């Protein structure tokens, strides 16, 4: 068995890469193996494929290099059968070799294999067309190209010092776990209960407030540096409540002598009151000297009763999902984030025992963007009572004209500024803010900044996340129904409101919304936060 080692070049529409990876493909009539130039000379970055083939038996190998220590495998034998070849009268030569022109579809495209069968033996650039003989030159669409460039006789194939754990592991696993290690994830909750309950308990992990309706937990962080991704992505199902909770994934900063984690264990009291002159006082809404609010990594909502009333409630045409997703994407929090031991939470305001279920994860990505470049985060206000059930009012403010006013102070210069606004109206009846468009107004520095009427138009879409929705006498369903800017089993996506470049020293920031007025004991509420970024200089 002459070992062969061919090393192939890839090109495009004519452009020659220029340092290219040059694929390798060592072979004989026994084995063949597929790899490349740093592989070869231990040179690749994690994480990396190589494949061998048995000729024995046609059993395709891919192993999967992790890390140092651990590698992956997964096999199959039933590969290059399926491979499907349309023969063609065209040849030529390869590099003296007589070639044979052959041809298939891959997902609607037109790759074309040249093969030789000269040598004996079999291999190639890539998975195609290695039982036709030794692929040569394949082409992809016509524009992109593989072609040898040399084929030189080489001692034997001997993959024992490019292996030195092996695992073998399925198909599908086997592409979750490269994957999985392209990127850094975060666990934080996994098939955690969210509840409302008497029973309800912190642990030595977790730690559970309003009667089991917040959770929370300490994660480290690791330093995330300027360019890279961030995500946060929560899955979510009904253990119990049918109802259309407004959800909520958040973050503590505990920058200040006060924070909202003050507020959760020693009670709303300790939380500065914030007056507004209409009557009410709410608690830890504004940013004090030595106090700030809660930011808001996620604002959500459920559908109604998802999973749990599934095989309950059944219409005809209608099969409903299992569980409802939401991922916003967070790379504008970085500097809050980054190289921090913060405390991750999650509330879903909520009357049930058996209530929702939950699970929540971070990722960081590499990523080089440079379209998100702000360098601070300020969390300036936040009128949503996470501690619905701790004792903190609805954000029943709005009802005077003075609504929201917060003066805070920026110790350095703040170029591109601009406010992260994330607005929801309340009111769960046909006059209430629920249902009726109410213009919101963000003044800064006492000059109207940004005015618009948040409303959102599309509820009618999340229809097979919500089996639980009442159904009208008009024959609409309840997560139909337009709201003001959310929907049953959807992420709310905040509002980026261009501030322009702010100087150090004080300045004030307002918001106005014209509430509606309460019918019975029902009220409406408006439930907003505000979140200051932008670059500092000097």
């Amino acid at each position: 068995a002459q070992t062969y080692e061919i090393t192939y070049q890839n090109s495009f529409e004519g452009k020659i890469n220029p340092n290219q990876n040059h694929i390798i493909s060592i072979t004989n009539s026994d084995k063949t193996l597929l790899f490349n130039e740093k592989i070869k000379n231990k040179k690749a970055d994690f994480p990396f494929e190589v494949n061998e083939i048995n000729r024995k038996n046609n059993e395709v190998s891919q192993f999967a290099f992790l890390n140092n220590n651990e590698i992956v495998k997964t096999s199959d034998n039933t590969i290059l059968a399926k491979q499907e070849f349309k023969p063609t009268s065209e040849t030529g030569k390869i590099l003296g070799y007589n070639v044979k022109k052959a041809v298939t579809s891959v997902n609607s495209n037109t790759i074309e294999v040249w093969y030789t069968n000269d040598l004996k033996v079999k291999g190639g650039p890539s998975i195609l067309g290695q039982d036709l003989g030794l692929v040569l030159k394949t082409v992809r669409n016509g524009s992109s190209v593989v072609e040898a460039t040399s084929v030189k006789k080489i001692k034997a194939l001997d993959d024992q010092s490019l292996f030195n754990n092996i695992t073998e592991k399925d198909a599908l696993t086997y592409k979750d776990m490269i994957w999985k290690s392209r990127f850094i994830t975060i666990p934080v909750f996994e098939n955690e209960t969210i509840n409302f309950s008497d029973a309800s308990k912190s642990d030595q992990v977790i730690q559970r407030f309003g009667n089991g309706t917040i959770i929370l937990k300490k994660v480290k962080i690791p330093e995330i540096k300027q360019g890279n991704t961030i995500f946060v992505e929560l899955k979510q199902k009904s253990n119990g409540d049918a109802y259309d909770r407004t959800g909520d994934v958040f973050i503590i900063p505990q920058e200040r002598a006060i924070s909202y984690y003050t507020g959760l264990t020693q009670g709303v009291k300790s939380l500065p009151v914030y007056q507004n002159g209409n009557g009410k006082s709410y608690q830890g809404v504004a940013l004090t000297p030595d106090y700030l609010p809660f930011i808001e990594l996620m604002r959500f909502f459920t559908p109604f009763g998802i999973g749990h009333f599934n095989e309950k409630i059944q219409l005809k045409g209608k099969n409903w999902h299992n569980n409802t997703p939401y991922r916003q994407d967070i790379t504008e929090l970085r500097p809050q984030l980054s190289g921090k031991e913060i405390l991750i939470g999650a509330f879903i305001g909520n009357y049930d025992k058996g209530g929702h279920q939950i699970s929540l994860e971070l990722s960081i990505h590499p990523d080089q963007q440079k379209i998100v470049n702000n360098n601070f985060v300020l969390p300036v206000f936040n009128t949503t009572n996470v501690m619905e059930m701790a004792g903190q009012d609805y954000p029943t403010m709005f009802n005077s004209d003075k609504g929201v006013e917060v003066e805070f102070i920026l110790t350095k210069d703040l170029k591109n500024a601009q406010l992260r606004y994330i607005t929801t109206g309340h009111g769960g009846w046909g006059a209430g803010d629920e249902f009726v468009p109410k213009e919101n107004s963000i003044y800064l520095d006492g000059k109207l900044a940004h005015a618009f009427t948040p409303w959102r138009t599309d509820c009618g879409s999340y229809r097979l996340f919500n089996p639980a929705s009442g159904n009208f006498e008009d024959g609409l369903s309840s997560s139909d129904l337009s709201r003001s800017n959310w929907c049953p089993g959807t992420i709310t996506n905040p509002v980026y409101i261009n501030l322009g470049n702010l100087n150090a020293g004080k300045h004030t920031i307002q918001v106005k919304i014209p509430q509606g007025a309460p019918e019975g004991s029902s009220q409406s509420f408006w439930n907003v936060s505000g979140v200051l970024l932008g670059q500092e200089h000097h």
